[PDB]
């Protein structure tokens, strides 16, 4: 079964799934901006339930919320959104690339003792028992790595996650930075005995060389083109380039290892931030209805079959998260 924020759910009840999205999200530091950018709970609930309804209208029955522990993750809010709409939501346990922000805590602990075991205990507890005393369990572990390497600090989390994966069977989803380190993540996690049929290497659409994807897929893992709609921001490809690589890989029989998502943020934490005019095109399709309305029909137009589409959007998530 999949562990969702409203309880366990049968694999066959997951339905069409978006496997990497952010219902709410804050970059590390947002909490320090609380005076002028506090959480507007009513406004967030309204906006997020509206979005959940739009997804349910499109046949989407489950979303995997990939928000790390230090980026504003809020299981009780996700449960409110789920209970209000019927949309099934899985949440994550993990911390963001370091790299990234809010890293000083476990880096310091690592310097003074066995941080891997501490991380392992957090992950295990949040997967098996619950988060922050609420009884809401994480349904996926979230890992992230930097662009130029999986750093020794980041590896603490990879080794702790592999251990929890061996003991519980929990799925693992990842973040890759600027289209790098996919093969290394897959190789590291598999070498540690993690189950490749429960690993989704993320942000693989960030690289436009099919050979990079094929190398990752070699480890038996799945890969997600999960920032679909985010176009030419800070090195991201366009969707057209994404789909060009995807059609190639589909044509090589990889449909049962490919997944699709947006990495969208439905409500931003902190003060609202205005998108500069020049950047509007990059973010225009970066929202969770884009795959349903624009992408899937475009793949069908291209000769991708209904069976293949259902494999990416329903078959694979059932197997990976269920
Ligand atoms: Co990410
Ligand atoms: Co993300």
């Amino acid at each position: 079964t999949a562990q969702t924020v409203t309880g366990a759910v049968a694999a066959a009840q997951l339905g069409a799934t978006l496997p990497h999205e952010h219902v709410i999200f804050g970059l590390p530091g947002y909490a320090g901006d609380v005076t002028l950018g506090p959480f507007d709970h009513a406004a967030a609930l309204a906006s997020c339930t509206e979005t959940a309804r739009a997804l349910l209208a499109r046949g989407i029955q489950t979303v995997v919320d990939a928000t790390p522990n230090n980026c504003g993750r809020n299981p009780a809010f996700l449960r409110e959104v789920s209970e209000a709409t019927g949309l099934q939501i899985l949440c994550a346990t993990g911390f963001f690339y370091e790299g990234g922000g809010a890293t000083t805590y476990f880096k310091f602990r690592a310097s003074l003792g066995d941080a891997e075991s501490e991380i392992y205990e957090m992950m295990r507890t949040e997967v098996t028992e619950g988060i922050a005393g609420t009884g809401i369990r994480a349904g996926v572990i979230k890992l992230a790595s930097s662009r130029d390497a999986i750093t020794p600090y980041e590896q603490l989390f990879f080794r702790a996650a592999a251990r929890v994966q061996r003991e519980t069977g929990v799925p693992i989803i990842t973040h890759t930075q600027d289209g790098q380190q996919g093969p290394q993540q897959a190789e590291l996690l598999t070498s540690l005995g993690a189950d490749p049929a429960r690993i989704m290497i993320g942000h693989m659409d960030g690289n436009t060389d099919p050979a990079y994807h094929r190398e990752t897929l070699r480890h038996g893992v799945s890969i997600a083109f999960d920032r679909i709609g985010l176009q030419g921001m800070l090195g991201t490809p366009t969707d057209a380039e994404r789909l060009s690589v995807l059609t190639t890989l589909l044509g090589e029989g990889y449909a049962d290892r490919l997944l699709l998502s947006h990495d969208s943020i439905w409500h931003w934490l902190g003060r609202p931030l205005a998108i500069p005019e020049a950047a509007l095109p990059a973010v225009k399709d970066w929202h969770p209805l884009h795959i349903s309305d624009d992408i899937l029909p475009d793949l069908r137009r291209r000769g991708i079959t209904e069976e293949q589409v259902g494999q990416m959007t329903v078959g694979n998530p059932a197997r990976l998260f269920g």
